[PDB]
């Protein structure tokens, strides 16, 4: 949580992996995936003051530059705890605090063996993800095959 | 997959990791999350076949031996495809084929890199695991942080 090279280089890759579109214009609802892709749990309002916050032009994009300002700022509210304990929510389902001892042991050995961050990446962005950041988990079957 | 040493010792580690009574015997619940902890996609028949074959007297129980002559018949039955494509499943909530991109890259490089296969296990072990297998996350976000 400090902006560096490495940092702001990470960050660039994010937000170029959910920009559908193609041309650095992330919009409202690509932000979160953006963020939540990167352990952030952003609120709808949260999300909100944020387009607005900069763009006055209520474009609803927003650049590059902007987002790191944004995150640059909104840094400062990211501990390590929190990234974490949206890793393992990720495997409550229903929201109760309770996970798949399984459904964990197997996704993070079986699935977190076969494939490298890189991968994972590479194939997110091949992948065919909508709006929301949802994707056919079938293309990625494909993929691995 | 064939039943070389390490195999042999990976089923060992996963009935190790469930059998939470303590001994060296797990039920035929305790059957189901063994299995979807290797990828193994159990129907509720299927589970019942087994603990049915093997212990004619029905005690619902079931020794690593059985289990892992178990294990060698349907080992030649499942594949790498099975696997990976039941992984991708755990990301799917609602289960409409569809998945985050954004969670999985998450889960798979935040948490993927904190954590080593054993550091998995080694938690799982320790942690408080219930029949189901289930197990509550924040006692893993505990022990992380």
């Amino acid at each position: 949580d400090q902006l560096t090279e490495e940092q702001i280089a990470e960050f660039k890759e994010a937000f170029s992996l959910f920009d559908k579109d193609g041309d650095g214009t992330i919009t409202t609802k690509e932000l979160g995936t953006v963020m939540r892709s990167l352990g952030q749990n952003p609120t709808e309002a949260e999300l909100q003051d944020m387009i607005n916050e900069v763009d006055a032009d209520g474009n609803g994009t927003i650049d590059f530059p902007e987002f790191l300002t944004m995150m640059a700022r909104k840094m400062k509210d990211t501990d390590s705890e929190e990234e974490i304990r949206e890793a393992f929510r990720v495997f409550d389902k229903d929201g109760n605090g309770y996970i798949s001892a399984a459904e964990l042991r197997h996704v993070m050995t079986n699935l977190g063996e076969k494939l490298t961050d890189e991968e994972v990446d590479e194939m997110i962005r091949e992948a065919d993800i909508d709006g929301d950041g949802q994707v056919n988990y079938e293309e990625f079957v494909q993929m691995m095959t």
